């Protein structure tokens, strides 16, 4: 049966998450909006082209799923919780609740973070740098940007995470402090891969990465049994 309730709660998931798609299709053009303004207002003489012979829709569509995992988000919480806790690991019922609200709020908050912090410090590193803009005007490519503000908002949202899942996962037993302390030097490279998969250049990579990692800290900083 433990098996069986995987299939019965992803399916869930999976289907309140094809309801914040059709929802967010119609405020795609809305939210691409928002995706540009960092860019149209902050270097307006930077261009922004669809290479592409006509794939506007391609990044319309891209987007309504990201941002459609943002706003169905509270649902695939809800579910992911109610597989494990009480479920197996925790029991009482009086701490989920605080569970849902503290990891949706996580969200929003993993979400604007990046969006808001990383992202514009990111622009700032790769064309932002000194009087390089003779090398950049009529250049600029919306995919690879476009691209990259999504991919870069959802991880950093979801790398959120990591904090509230594990830190149950210490108070349960499953994993000590010390467990992790010892596992520092080995995630360092996690926060560099997940770094490196997303970002262009090292000076993005890096940055980025270490928001992650410092995060982490807080969470075995919390170890205080």
């Amino acid at each position: 049966e433990h098996l069986r309730e995987l299939r019965y709660r992803l399916i869930i998931s999976i289907i309140a998450f094809l309801i914040g798609s059709g929802i967010a299709f119609y405020f795609a053009k809305y939210v691409f909006e928002i995706l540009k303004e960092p860019i149209l207002k902050s270097y307006p003489e930077v261009e922004l082209i669809t290479l592409s012979p006509t794939e506007p829709l391609f990044i319309l569509i891209k987007i309504s799923l990201a941002v459609g995992f943002i706003i169905a988000s509270p649902v695939i919480l809800y579910q992911f919780w109610r597989f494990i806790e009480p479920a197996l690991y925790s029991h009482e019922k009086r701490a989920f609740i605080p569970l849902l609200l503290g990891s949706i709020l996580l969200f929003m908050l993993g979400a604007l973070f990046a969006y808001f912090i990383v992202l514009p410090l990111a622009l700032k590193f790769l064309l932002g740098l000194g009087f390089t803009q003779l090398l950049a005007t009529p250049y600029l490519s919306v995919d690879m940007y476009i691209s990259f503000v999504l991919k870069l908002v959802v991880a950093f949202g979801i790398a959120f995470e990591m904090p509230i899942v594990l830190y149950v996962l210490q108070k349960a037993g499953v994993i000590t402090p010390e467990q992790l302390a010892s596992f520092r030097k080995y995630f360092i490279v996690i926060a560099f891969v997940i770094g490196a998969i997303i970002a262009p250049d090292v000076s993005t990579q890096v940055l980025m990465a270490i928001p992650l990692l410092l995060l982490y800290e807080i969470s075995i900083f919390l170890g205080k049994l």
